[PDB]
């Protein structure tokens, strides 16, 4: 076993937490003790090559408001990706469960969890190519991570039009300043308690209101000061929107303000 590669005798499979990209996920124990989610890599779904190379990079990859890889189980079919256990589950469906009635504060937070890391990457070089808050867990503290970042390399209609902007829509490049992007449709979806990004639109036609210059507007529990920050993520010209830097220092300095 190499460093990334787990021992799957290690593993004690107790409860089904989801279905995504690649199949089922578990929660679990490894040595009996330790909580771990296990995804199980269903057959034909993954590059699988490809993505056990690059999981060593991910290894290296360590922040505390990055959901965290723990190793590979690749000696038996399916593999298994070894991961940090959440135990409140995805942000999407936590936003959307209104007996949190959650203060602004909070959602404040959760969005400087989720730029901390993405600060992380940033600094990295590495990219996570499908920010958004289907890709952010919480855990029993309430605290926000980035999950699956840059999974979407090794996946073999369901494109995150709503997370993209204009420059990937119309010639497919990608770069820092579009996950940018995709970070403010993020603080978007947190601070509409986690609605669907232009609800009333197919993504053809949210293709099209891109393509034109228009944008997603202020949610109701946004303040100026926080909308003015998700709104800077949106500028046509990527090379005129923040890095994750000074969004957190914008974030920050709302936090100290409100
Ligand atoms: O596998 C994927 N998504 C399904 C998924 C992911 C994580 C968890 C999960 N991880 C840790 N703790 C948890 N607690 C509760 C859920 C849960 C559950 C399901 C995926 C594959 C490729 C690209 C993007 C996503």
């Amino acid at each position: 076993y190499g460093s990334w590669e787990i021992d799957p005798k290690d593993l004690t499979f107790l409860k089904e937490l989801g279905t995504g990209q690649f199949g089922v996920v578990k929660y679990g124990k490894w040595r009996g003790q330790y909580d771990v989610a296990i995804k199980m890599i269903k057959e034909g779904s993954m590059s699988e090559d490809e993505f056990i190379e690059e999981a060593k990079v991910m290894m290296n990859l360590s922040h505390e408001k990055l959901v965290q890889l723990y190793g590979v189980c690749t000696k038996q079919r399916p593999i298994f990706i070894i991961t940090e256990y959440m135990a409140n589950g995805c942000l999407l469906n936590y936003l959307r469960e209104m007996r949190h009635r959650f203060q602004t504060q909070q959602l404040l937070e959760m969005c400087k969890d989720v730029c901390e890391a993405m600060e992380y990457l940033e600094s990295k070089q590495f990219l996570h190519r499908d920010l958004a808050a289907r890709n952010c867990l919480v855990n029993d503290q309430g605290v926000v991570k980035v999950s699956d970042f840059g999974l979407s390399r090794y996946v073999l209609s369901k494109f995150p039009v709503r997370w993209s902007p204009p420059e990937v829509l119309m010639y497919s490049k990608f770069s820092s300043k579009s996950d940018i992007w995709a970070f403010g449709v993020l603080m978007w979806e947190i601070y509409s308690l986690g609605k669907m990004p232009y609800e009333r639109f197919t993504n053809s036609e949210t293709a099209e209101h891109i393509a034109q210059g228009l944008r997603l507007y202020r949610p109701h529990l946004a303040s100026e000061k926080v909308y003015t920050i998700m709104y800077s993520c949106w500028h046509e010209k990527a090379d005129e929107r923040p890095t994750f830097k000074i969004l957190l220092s914008n974030i920050l300095d709302v936090m100290d303000e409100e």
